[PDB]
């Protein structure tokens, strides 16, 4: 007859283990030298998982019962507004359990010490008014239309060698994209060819299979023909014949007569397409009524620009373009023949969802943890004004984000300890664009890097990472959903 | 080895031991900023309950061989009559026991000292006439609405730096359901999500659920349709299987059958001018397609407790077969609509014409802590629904407590006899309630007691305990008093447990492994 | 312990052993402070019992290995003849074991010993009118009508810090139960609801059942009418079950076969004036909603304990099948009301015209100390209709063992040989009830004893132990007395139950491994 | 199977534990609500003996196994150049070792951590110039002469209810005493009795002896006798004092005489008091007259308030004086005693030293806000070494604050914002219970007990570090 029921002193130390296992894995992912992790699962799941982004793994699986997975939850509320630059939400949150030691020598009423909670409001205005953030975002933009955020959010992904190039390229996506709408009707797929640009970008959606041996290379004022149903062979040829019908796909297996008819009317079919592909591509066709062979013609909208197979120098590839709806759009990748090519599937998804906030924001902070170590200058004056007990509880907050330059310069591979000293003298000076240079090894000049962070990232972080610390402490145990 | 056969000594512990217990978890309960527990033990237990309210989790189990079960139940009925504010009966019945091993030194006579608690009456009644407590309640009233006793309730709880504004405003409720008979009918819930006020009043009964994304956005002049009996039609007492046919032409029969339930339910629905259909169960889907076209908002698998209190609302039906509609339903017309609280949806049924039953929403900051505001809120609407009918209060913040203790201290060296070592013992007892509050609010203890004593002593009733300065106050500038009921039976419910117990020792254990 | 056979003085020991253990726990239920103990035990038993009554407690469970649980199932046979007042026939019984460890001493045959009792027969005649004895009893008597025996009675009791209070109004109960009638008509209930009262007297039946929420609240010139029947009728030879029919052809044929069963009730009914219906079991739903038309209200199942009782209340009747109206029924008609107690709702019969049968009403708060109250009444009810009866008492608190116990102390030196150490063993045991109402009087026990044998020396038998004054008094003044039959029974059975135990030697089987 | 085996991590606990160990029965004695610790020995120790001081007590005799003996041995060099204070220095040295766990979170160079106590002696160093603190001590002073220091010394210590005045005047002894004179011919007991002062300053030196019963009560126009070898008319003589046994015969004499002599009195007592009238050539019984120089304003036998001492009074040449002192009675009482020794060595650090620091944990909190600072502008590895050691500083004014009796929680937070502002002077009062100005109070701390206790901490805390084993065996 029980399920938890947890006693003052133990209760708190669930909380408290939650917070110290996920630091640790989130702490290799912060910053340009940030640390893939794979996961193995054998049994319903297929293989090892990396997700370099920390949001996607906490929220994907619930190994344990103690408490963390509605903590883990709100980062996607966080994500859906501005998204992801790099994980240090949950980190920062994490770290205000470890002096929770302290406060039992502070041998009193805990929920006083919540005060500091409020105080951490305090701090987060002194930051969201005291540095960084830029002058101007015209819209489009001949040169400010990158070199920023994008390189930050691939800065932690190793393949910003040539990768960084990339990036830039993902403006100009955006602009053809950006205004209502937000993010979806991108596809993006990598290619084994070897570039020094190792990126190319298409005006139309791309897919990968064929028809078979035999079928015609190309076609003209195509019509786009999506069936439900698998595949009468002359019902099919007399109602396509009128149409002039250049391609036909299929999401599922299809039957060999018709195969043969195609190959020679001069039309191209798609076996086992994928259903995903189909729907954005409907959208891009203006779609149609997927039902029985009455399909053809006016219940079947087909968009007329151009369908054609190109092969891009080795895997034979098959390209859908000219849609009138606009909506939708595809970019294809070259790279420089590499796995790190793989990667940049990876990669790019970082790089559309980041530079939609970055046009919509029209703000932004400089990069590399150089916001981070300046506030902590700032906070240490701070809990010597609060009164008695309130300061307690502030001053832990402060010395929490000192852990974050420690993080950066590890990931390095320099010494943590020589970078912590250097890295507080050139903040302590007033200087906003001073910063981590993981790749010198010690602290320069963060805006000649180009690094920047999302404005909005910084704001809803603070303030979430404040209440949902205080969410925790005011429950003593949790769970709940009974049997019967 | 043995078989825990517990002799005289030993077995006053075990009833000695069930008081300091239950104490423990209660104490954290009393004064502001309480702990909040939700305990789930399977077995017939069908939810995760997170209560900090004393009275409603001791009552609900029944966990051990010792004694104590008997004790808890009789403070309900001191709810009945007020029974709230913070939970201190419990507490105060469990410090007499600690009484109990300087009793053995008392070599005399246990039931002697019984006599103690007949003389508690005495002090029950010292309590009451002594100390000019209060006076107002005038009607409606503009200022002594509020910032009174549903704030110390709630000074007890961690949330009163926003939360105070919401007990202020459940006086508003007890407002519109004054003069009409008595205390009843009230529900609340909270919402997820975060606005500064973290709290909307609406004019009705507020629900959770939506027929579907069709259907009007509003209606006006509702009639509302219970049924004990779903919508679902299919496997009677004949039966077919998963099935479909061979052709088409004999799944003409079948289909036919259904368009007959939703022929029916249109029909006699028109007439009525049905504007609302409410089922406790699940729905079956044809009757939707109807009810988005025609103007009909339904609810699929509404809860039952909701519906019992909305019946009252409504005027009540009698729910039954098809036959429902009409004359048969009783529903009430003014508006039902779906509004956008905040953040979620919810559903809204108002302007009732009965009028006697009234519900009141709170939003907050989306936690299962949440919930906390559901607790606030009870012990918020419970006592001013009493402040209306006792017209009597008395002065909050431990005010009361400290004199009373000061008139006790001096009878017992004034008797002579038995009787004065159990007057004194009953005296101290009221010293540990200033304790307690001073040790919630996060100053120390030992200063505390004392200080107070003093301010008390000189003859000020208006001074009290100041939790946020620390120290002590005037107690009328806070405002919080205490309802007038909730002193004369709390003293006569601690009195009437405690004597059982301590009359009691005899306590059966089973084995240690 | 843990390796058991019995041989000739080891066997002797474990009777010797469990007469001191019960001993102590009956010893604290004696006289006017006495006090309570609870039990515990699962598969039967809800929760730990609060049992006052020793007799009560004994008989429900057999908790050890030791044997005494025979000697405990022969009080009851005691019980049903009078019973009980306070529980001394056991202690009695366990005392005589104590000076057992003499008798090895002695040495020589135990059953030559056991004349000495036969010898205590003598003593009883010398208890025979030797004692003043109590002259009142007249007949229903003004002051002497309580604050007796049952106030004693109660005395051990749990409760009688309200209760003395309720044992006063029992012999206003067994003033109307003297003289037609028998043991017949007595009921009580307990109700939700704290008040100094406790308790409610009232002049017709008490109970708790309702026709449905419809119906008019009063009914006034009431007439009662009961059913040996249920008004149910359709099972018989062919049920098939609760039915719905094809269409409307073959079941029109039998509802109609109902109606008829409708309107016979109906039409004897409205010429009588009918108030009140009260039928003993399942009741028909037709005639159900025909009596909301009326104006009459009627109660579903009653329980045939209560219906007779309100017959003779009522003035009686005739019941047979629905002929039963008019002249053959007899209704009284004062006043039948349905009133809200507390929280359980209940409904009132009052005002009977016969006056020989009335209801009374405690009240308390659903803990089961309540449930206390349920059986300590009925305990009160007994010893009052004793005390019409008897016309024969003695005086309480210790004043009766006092006096027998100086004249047994010269029986023992006067008469030579076997019988002189036989009785002088009888009469000390007589000394430990005047040493146990002063040890539960909170007054030192020495200095009680040595001057109480003086008072009763000198020859007043009015003079007793008095616990209040912690010194010896005047028992008449106080009023308390004790009655006759609890005297000469408890004398005449201590004897018996001793004759077993030592009559034997060696029990066969039960062994640990 | 498990005899004993410990390196390098393991090592260091042996060392970790011996400083945790000390550390509780030191801290308890720490501040006004001090403790005092009762032990029991055997082998040249008689009984249990209780001391108030940390230094006292470690120096006599060492425990067990654990290493701790040579980190207790500085204390008394220091104590010889400076002092107690209040003991102090022990406990900084053992908080240091709790950052030691930080630094296997660190890892990196446990061996170059120990680098970082160079940077410490420089930290002594940063402790001084950067933050403001003394501007004062110029001369006998006005004001600031006492109820500085001291005052702190005595906040340990229970009597500073009435004791915090005579703290005050201890400085006068102090200003008189001060020159080229050496630090020598200071006297001072205690007594019974009454008066709001509770002490009085005397001209001369005060002594507790008697002749007999059978003497002169009281001697006017004195004249004082002292005598190298062991046993008048003309001289007048009204007293005799001899270092040692004084024989018989001569005891009748004196008694009709009027001559009050005193027995076996101590040297020391009687060297000060020769330096006190104008000295005397002690020889044999030639000794009277003009070989000995005797002043004459007044001796005689006073009853202070209730047991009777002997005072010499009236001192022409002014240069030594005596301090009376009193007291509640108790072992407590013997405590000062205790901080008799910690007052005169304080004050004459300051005559010559020329400078202070406010007292009151004034000084510590400034530092720790200026010290955070510091370790940044270091490179980083001596950056870590230097801010784990400037942590430390926040227990000091925890400590302060707690033993007063008022809410330690409270007082780190208004504490920290009156140095944050800039203003020296303010500080922790813990008559207050809260923050108030040290200045008015007249609080401030000798410039030596801060340079060296800083010193002491660092050699208590290297120790540990820098060796692996402390440990011996023998069995094979």
């Amino acid at each position: 007859a029980g399920a938890d029921e947890e006693r003052a002193e133990t209760a708190r130390l669930s909380s408290f283990i939650g917070a110290i296992a996920i630091g640790d894995l989130v702490k290799s992912t912060l910053g340009p030298k940030g640390m893939d992790k794979i996961l193995l699962s054998s049994g319903r799941d297929a293989s090892l998982m990396v997700t370099n982004d920390g949001a996607t793994i906490l929220k994907n699986i619930g190994v344990d019962n103690p408490a963390a997975k509605v903590l883990v939850d709100m980062s996607r509320v966080q994500d859906d507004e501005v998204g992801d630059g790099t994980t240090s939400v949950t980190v920062l949150a994490a770290e205000l359990l470890r002096e929770a030691e302290s406060l039992i020598a502070k041998k009193i009423h805990p929920q006083t010490i919540i005060a500091g909670w409020r105080e951490a409001t305090k701090a987060a205005r002194q930051a969201l008014l005291n540095s960084a953030v830029d002058h101007g975002s015209d819209e489009v933009k001949f040169r400010q239309d990158l070199m920023n955020i994008a390189g930050t959010t691939l800065s932690s992904k190793l393949l910003t060698h040539h990768k960084d190039h990339f990036t830039k390229l993902a403006v100009e996506a955006v602009l053809r994209l950006k205004g209502s709408g937000n993010l979806e009707a991108i596809h993006v797929i990598k290619k084994l060819g070897g570039s020094l640009a190792d990126s190319y970008l298409d005006e139309g959606f791309l897919l990968d299979k064929k028809i078979g041996v035999n079928q015609p290379k190309r076609i003209e004022n195509a019509k786009i023909l999506i069936a439900n149903t698998g595949m009468k062979m002359k019902e099919k040829v007399e109602r396509i014949l009128k149409h002039g019908i250049n391609c036909f796909i299929n999401r599922q297996l299809i039957y060999n007569y018709p195969e043969q008819l195609f190959g020679a009317a001069g039309v191209m079919a798609i076996e086992h397409a994928d259903f995903v592909g189909v729907e954005r591509l409907a959208l891009v066709t203006g779609g149609e009524i997927a039902s029985t062979f009455d399909h053809p013609e006016l219940v079947k909208l087909g968009s007329c620009k151009l369908i054609e197979e190109v092969m891009i120098g080795e895997d034979k590839l098959i390209h859908f373009s000219g849609v009138a709806l606009g909506e939708a759009c595809t970019i294809v990748l070259r790279g420089a023949t590499q796995q790190i090519l793989d990667e940049a599937e990876r990669s790019l998804h970082d790089a559309l969802c980041v530079l939609a906030q970055t046009v919509k924001d029209s703000r932004t902070v400089y990069g590399g943890g150089c916001s981070e170590m300046l506030m902590a200058h700032a906070v240490t004056q701070l809990a010597s004004r609060t009164p008695g007990k309130e300061a307690v509880a502030m001053e832990s907050y402060a010395k929490a984000l000192r852990m974050l330059p420690t993080i950066i310069a590890d990931n390095a591979g320099y010494d943590s300890a020589d970078l912590v000293a250097q890295l507080r003298a050139a903040h302590s000076e007033g200087k906003t664009t001073a910063g981590l240079d993981m790749k010198e090894g010690t602290i320069g000049d963060m805006s000649v890097l180009g690094i920047t962070e999302s404005f909005q990232v910084k704001r809803q972080v603070l303030l979430s990472a404040a209440e949902a610390a205080e969410v925790i402490l005011r429950v003593d145990n949790i769970i709940k959903a009974a049997p019967r």
